């Protein structure tokens, strides 16, 4: 039955730049992050709250394995190792809070949701600034 379950294609990426910005990357490599995100695909497997998601450009891949409610240990968008725990807000909304494994920086949050229209919804949060993508079915 249909969950947040898939192969999904970016469609949309608003103030992803302004995000790595505020993330302290330096301009040139934002910019190729920019472009390098046009190619973002995610692939998810979910059953209950468990949940494996892939997430791929070109060149690189990344893969995480979490159930809802408990910690796990993952990287920031800037390759900053964390700790995070994901809780549901609603049927098809999970948001998850980071804290850093070592160091201080800007606070990291996550959030997908499932929409009526078949769209995922991503946003990722570095203190004052929010990144959304927006994800179709392949
Ligand atoms: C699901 C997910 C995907 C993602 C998208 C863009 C970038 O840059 C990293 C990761 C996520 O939870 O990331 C925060």
């Amino acid at each position: 039955m249909p969950n947040f379950s898939g192969n999904w294609k970016i469609i949309r990426s608003e103030n992803f730049e302004e995000l790595l910005k505020v993330l302290g990357v330096n301009v040139m490599l934002r910019k190729i992050a920019v472009a390098a995100a046009s190619k973002y695909a995610v692939e998810i497997k979910q059953e209950g709250d468990t949940f494996y998601i892939k997430v791929s450009t070109t060149v690189y891949t990344t893969e995480i394995n979490f159930k809802v409610g408990e910690e796990f240990e993952e990287q920031t968008v800037d390759g900053r190792p964390c700790k995070s725990l994901v809780k549901w807000e609603s049927e098809n909304k999970m948001v998850c809070e980071q804290k850093l494994l070592k160091g201080e920086g800007p606070k990291t949050s996550w959030t997908k949701e499932l929409t009526n229209d078949g769209e995922l919804i991503l946003t990722m949060t570095a203190d004052d600034v929010v990144c959304t993508q927006v994800f179709v079915r392949e």
